[PDB]
C-alpha cells in the first residue's frame, strides 16, 4: 500500500529512500508504481525543454521551467547546462583543447574527486572507432583521458549480471545474478525482468560501490533511474546533487542510458538506425561536461564511461530447437536465448536424467551451432558453476544463434537483429572503458582488462577500501596517476623440503619396472650437480611458485625440469622447464616405452605404483615433463620418475600429448623458447578454489592418488620476441590453459580426426589467466622477476583469447 497523498514538495530526487506506506521521491519511485501524486509536476518539469537560448538569457525566475537561464541558476545549480555558453560567450566542452589535468581542480569544500559512472547498455567495443565521426564528445573523453581498446565483460554478457559485476567486483556466480531470468531452488522463486520479486534484496549479493561508499562514510547518489526520467532529467539531478552543500553532497553517481542496447536488439549492431542512437548518447555526455564547466567542476570530477556488453547480429531463423534432439522435451524447462540452462519441469519426475539429455544434445548435426556441457565442465575461465541457481544443464550457444525449446516459442512471442549473452571473449560482446579526470592518467592507452576489475579502482578514486571481490586490485594501477594501491605479495604459508638420496631401488614395490640398467667419474659429478639444483635458473625463470597453504612437499631438481612434489596428493604440484627455439624433439625410446622408475628421494610410501594404473581399467597416466624434450639421452630417464607420473585418461592422454609432442616446440619456435609450468587442478565442488584431501571424489582405484579434474599449464616468454625466454631484459608475454580431465572427447564433435584438426580448437576454448589457476591451486606465480609487482598483477590476469583484431 502507498499512501501517495504525500508531497514531493523540497523532496524531487530524495537520496534516502522513505519506507511505506509513506510515498516516494526518489529516481526509481515510478518503478515500484509509489510516487507522491504531485511527483510529475514538481520533479519531472518539462516547459520550456532543456536549452537555454538568446531570449531567455536574465529572464526572471520561473519555477515551472524544466531548467533556468536566470542570473541565480549557477548559484541555485539548475541551469540549462548550456547557459553558460548561450547567455554568457563560454565555449561548449567538446570544443575546448584538451589541457592535462594534474591536480584536482576542486571548488573549496570539496573532501574528494566526485566520481561519476557514465553507464551505456549494450555500447560495443567497435563503437568507439565506427562512430567516432558522430561522437564528438565520447572521442574527447577517449583521446585525452585513460582508454582500453575494450574491456571484457562478465559471463553471460546480460545487462543485470554484467550491471552488478561493475559495482561489486564479483562473478556472478558469487553476487548472485547468474542472468536476467533465474529461478532460486531454495526460495523457490523466480527473478524476471518485469515485475517486482527482482526488488528482493535476498537475490543481490556481496557489497555493492554504493553500500561500500555509505559504509566508510562516503555518500553516494541513487545508481538505478526509472526508464521514463527523461537523460535530459538525470543529467539535471546529478549537476543539482553536486551543487548541494558540503555535508550532503553525494561523492559518487551513476548515469545509465538504455541506449544503445534498445535499439541495437530491433536494429542489429551497425544497423543504420544505430547512429541517431549514438548521437543522442554523445550529446548527453556533452550536456554533463557542459554542465559540470559550468560549475568549475569539469577538471574536479573522475568520469568513467563504461558498458556492460556488445550486441551481436541475431535473426529468429538462426534459432536451434530442443524439439529436433530431445523426444521427451515437454519434460524440461529451458532458459532460452544466447545461453540455455535446463532443469525437470517437475523435480517428482523421477524419469528425468540429465545424463540422458546431454547425450541427445551431443554433437548430433554437422553444424550444431550449440554444446551441451554439466555446469563443472564449462571453460573455468567463465567462472559460472558456483551458484545453486545455475542449472547443472547449460547450453553453450554458438555467436549470431539462439536456443529455444519448440519453434512455437519463436512466432507465439521476425522482429530483433541483434542480441547478446554470448561467451565473453567473443569480440563482439566487448565493450567499452574511458576514465576522464585528475586520478586518471592523460592520453593513454592501456591493454584490455575484465570488468571484475573496476570495483578495486572505483574504491581506489574515492579512498574507500574494497569489499572481498574478485579483481586482482593493483592490476589496474597504470590507469591511475596518483590514488594506486601498492599490495605486498603473499607470504609463503608451506617451506619446501629438499631431499637427498635417500632410498633404496629394492625399498619401492610399485609393481613398475623400466629397462634402465645401463651403465664415469666426469659424467657422475655433473649427475649429482644437476639433482642438487644446477640447471634451475635455466628452468625456474621467475624463481619457485609460493605455497600459500599448509603441505608437505619437495622440491625435485633434474636436469632439463624442476618440480614441487607434494606428498599428500603424490605428485606435483607444479613442474617447470624451459624449451629453447633450438630445441629439438625425440621419440620415446622402444626400451623406455611403459618404463617408470623409482625415485630414490621419494619414500614408496609417498609415491604413485604402476600396480593401480593396471588394475584401473579407465585409468593411464602421463608425464608433466614430457620426455620428447628430454635435452639428451641421458637426461630422458629422468622424465620416467614415479614422481613426473599424473593419472590421466586415455581420451585426455591423445590432447595432452599433441600438446606436449607438437605444441610446446611450435610455440618456443614463434615465441623464441617458452617457459612452461604445467601441474594438476583438483577442483570436485566446482568453486573455482583448490579443493582440500577430503573434498576429492575420485582415485586411482584401489590406491590413494588423487584424479585431477584439470591439467593446467602456463607459457611465458619475452614480450619483445627478439630476446629468448631465458635472457629477457624487459615485460614477459603469457598464454595458459586449465583442460578439463575427461574420459571422453565428447566435448570435441571431430575428435575420431587427427589431433592436429581438434586438439588446439579445445585449448583456445580453455584458455585461463594465470589468476585463475593460483585460485585452483593455492600456488602465486612470477615471485623472483625484475619487473614491478604491479606489472606481475597485470600479467597475472591477461587473458590469451584467440579472437581476431
Ligand atoms: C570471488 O570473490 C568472492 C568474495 O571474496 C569469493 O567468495 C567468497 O568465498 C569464500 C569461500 O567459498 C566464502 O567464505 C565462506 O563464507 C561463509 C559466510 O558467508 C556468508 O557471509 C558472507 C559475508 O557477509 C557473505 O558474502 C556470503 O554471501 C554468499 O551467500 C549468500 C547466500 O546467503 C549470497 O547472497 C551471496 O551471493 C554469496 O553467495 C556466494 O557465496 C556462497 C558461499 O558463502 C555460495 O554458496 C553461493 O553459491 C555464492 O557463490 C554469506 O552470506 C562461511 O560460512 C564459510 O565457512 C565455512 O567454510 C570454512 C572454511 O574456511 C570452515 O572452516 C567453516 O567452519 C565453514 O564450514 C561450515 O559450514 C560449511 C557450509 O555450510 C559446512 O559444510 C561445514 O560442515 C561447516 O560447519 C566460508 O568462510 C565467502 O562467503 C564468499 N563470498 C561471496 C560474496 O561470495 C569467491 O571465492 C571468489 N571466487 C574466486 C574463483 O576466487
Ligand atoms: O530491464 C532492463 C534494464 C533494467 N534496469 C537496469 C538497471 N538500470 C539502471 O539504472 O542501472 C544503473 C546501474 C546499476 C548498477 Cl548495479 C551499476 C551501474 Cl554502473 C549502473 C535501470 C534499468 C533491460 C535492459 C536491457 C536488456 N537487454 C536484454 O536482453 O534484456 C534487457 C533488460
Ligand atoms: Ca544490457
Ligand atoms: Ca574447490
Ligand atoms: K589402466
Ligand atoms: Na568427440
Ligand atoms: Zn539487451
Amino acid at each position: 500500500w502507498t499512501a501517495t497523498s504525500g508531497s514531493c514538495k523540497g523532496r524531487c530526487f530524495e537520496l534516502q529512500e522513505v519506507g511505506p506506506p509513506d510515498c516516494r521521491c526518489d529516481n526509481l519511485c515510478k518503478s515500484y508504481s509509489s510516487c507522491c501524486h504531485d511527483f510529475d509536476e514538481l520533479c519531472l518539469k518539462t516547459a520550456r525543454g532543456w536549452e537555454c537560448t538568446k531570449d531567455r538569457c536574465g529572464e526572471v525566475r520561473n519555477e515551472e521551467n524544466a531548467c533556468h537561464c536566470s542570473e541565480d541558476c549557477l548559484s541555485r545549480g539548475d541551469c540549462c547546462t548550456n547557459y553558460q555558453v548561450v547567455c554568457k560567450g563560454e565555449s561548449h566542452w567538446v570544443d575546448d583543447d584538451c589541457e592535462e589535468i594534474k591536480v584536482p581542480e576542486c571548488p573549496a569544500g570539496f573532501v574528494r574527486p566526485p566520481l561519476i559512472i557514465f553507464s551505456v547498455d549494450g555500447f560495443r567495443a567497435s563503437y568507439m572507432k565506427k562512430g567516432s565521426k558522430v561522437m564528438p564528445n565520447i572521442e574527447k573523453l577517449r583521446s585525452c583521458g585513460t582508454h582500453a581498446p575494450y574491456m571484457r565483460p562478465v559471463y553471460p554478457t546480460k545487462t543485470f549480471p554484467n550491471l552488478y559485476t561493475l559495482a561489486t567486483g564479483l562473478y556472478p556466480e558469487s553476487h548472485g545474478i547468474v542472468g536476467n531470468s533465474m529461478y532460486d531452488p531454495v526460495f523457490d522463486a523466480s527473478f524476471h525482468l518485469r515485475g517486482r520479486e527482482k526488488f528482493n534484496h535476498r537475490w543481490w549479493g556481496g557489497q555493492p560501490l554504493w553500500i561500500t561508499a555509505t559504509k566508510q562514510g562516503v555518500r553516494a547518489g541513487t545508481f538505478f533511474w526509472s526508464v521514463s526520467i527523461p537523460h535530459e532529467r538525470r543529467i539535471l539531478t546529478i549537476l543539482q546533487w553536486l551543487s548541494l552543500p558540503d555535508n550532503e553532497r553525494p561523492s559518487v553517481y551513476a548515469f545509465y542510458s538504455e541506449q544503445p542496447d534498445f535499439s541495437g536488439h530491433k536494429y542489429g549492431p551497425f544497423g543504420p538506425e544505430m547512429t541517431n542512437p549514438l548521437r543522442e548518447i554523445d550529446k548527453t555526455v556533452g550536456q554533463l561536461m557542459d554542465g559540470l564547466k559550468q560549475l568549475r567542476l569539469h577538471r574536479c570530477v573522475n568520469v568513467i564511461f563504461v558498458g556492460d556488453h556488445g550486441m551481436e547480429d541475431v535473426t529468429c531463423d538462426r534459432t536451434e530447437f530442443l524439439s529436433n534432439y530431445l523426444t521427451n522435451v515437454d519434460d524440461i524447462t529451458l532458459v532460452p536465448g544466447t545461453l540455455g540452462r535446463i532443469r525437470a519441469k517437475s523435480i517428482n519426475n523421477s524419469k528425468y536424467d540429465p545424463k540422458t539429455i546431454i547425450a541427445a544434445l551431443t554433437c548430433k548435426k554437422p553444424d550444431q551451432h550449440f554444446k551441451p556441457y554439466m555446469k563443472q565442465h564449462l571453460p573455468k575461465r567463465l567462472h559460472y558453476a558456483n551458484n545453486r541457481r545455475i542449472e547443472d544443464i547449460h547450453l553453450l550457444v554458438d555467436r549470431r544463434w539462439h536456443v529455444a525449446r519448440k519453434p512455437l516459442d519463436v512466432y507465439k512471442k521476425c522482429f530483433f537483429q541483434g542480441d547478446h549473452g554470448f561467451d565473453n571473449k567473443v569480440n563482439s560482446m566487448q565493450t567499452v572503458f574511458v576514465g576522464y579526470g585528475p586520478t586518471f592518467k592523460y592520453r593513454t592507452k592501456v591493454p584490455p582488462f575484465e570488468n571484475i576489475e573496476l570495483y578495486n579502482v572505483m574504491c581506489d578514486l574515492l579512498g574507500l577500501k574494497p569489499a572481498p571481490n574478485n579483481g586482482t586490485h593493483g592490476s589496474l594501477n597504470h590507469l591511475l596517476r596518483t590514488n594506486t594501491f601498492r599490495p605486498t605479495m603473499p607470504d609463503e604459508v608451506s617451506r619446501p623440503n629438499y631431499p637427498g638420496i635417500m632410498y633404496l631401488q629394492s625399498e619401492f614395490d610399485l609393481g613398475c619396472t623400466c629397462d634402465d640398467k645401463v651403465e664415469n667419474k666426469l659424467e657422475e659429478l655433473n649427475k649429482r650437480l644437476h639433482t642438487k639444483g644446477s640447471t634451475k635458473e635455466r628452468h625456474l625463470l621467475y624463481g619457485r611458485p609460493a605455497v600459500l597453504y599448509r603441505t608437505s612437499y619437495d622440491i625435485l631438481y633434474h636436469t632439463d625440469f624442476e618440480s614441487g612434489y607434494s606428498e599428500i596428493f603424490l605428485m606435483p604440484l607444479w613442474t617447470s622447464y624451459t624449451i629453447s627455439k633450438q630445441a629439438e624433439v625425440s621419440s620415446i625410446p622402444e626400451h623406455l616405452t611403459n618404463c617408470v622408475r623409482p625415485d630414490v628421494r621419494v619414500s614408496p610410501g609417498f609415491s604413485q605404483n604402476c600396480l593401480a594404473y593396471k588394475n584401473d581399467k579407465q585409468m593411464s597416466y602421463g608425464f608433466l615433463f614430457p620426455p620428447y624434450l628430454s635435452s639428451s639421452p641421458e637426461a630422458k630417464y629422468d622424465a620416467f620418475l614415479v614422481t613426473n607420473m599424473v593419472p590421466m585418461y586415455p581420451a585426455f592422454k591423445r590432447v595432452w600429448a599433441y600438446f606436449q609432442r607438437v605444441l610446446v616446440k611450435k610455440y618456443a619456435s614463434e615465441r623464441n623458447g617458452v617457459n612452461v609450468i604445467s601441474g594438476p587442478i583438483f577442483d570436485y565442488n566446482y568453486d573455482g578454489l583448490r579443493d582440500t584431501e577430503d573434498e576429492i571424489k575420485q582415485y586411482v582405484e584401489g590406491s590413494s592418488i588423487p584424479v585431477p579434474t584439470h591439467y593446467y599449464s602456463i607459457i611465458t616468454s619475452c614480450l619483445d620476441f627478439t630476446q629468448p625466454a631465458d635472457k629477457c631484459d624487459g615485460p614477459l608475454s603469457v598464454s595458459s590453459f586449465i583442460l578439463p580431465h575427461r574420459p571422453d572427447n565428447d566435448e570435441s564433435c571431430n575428435s575420431s580426426e587427427d589431433e592436429s584438426k581438434w586438439v588446439e580448437e579445445l585449448m583456445k576454448m580453455h584458455t585461463a589467466r594465470v589468476r585463475d589457476i593460483e585460485h585452483l591451486t593455492g600456488l602465486d606465480f612470477y615471485r623472483k622477476t625484475s619487473r614491478s609487482y604491479s606489472e606481475i598483477l597485470t600479467l597475472k590476469t591477461y587473458l590469451h583469447t584467440y579472437e581476431s583484431e
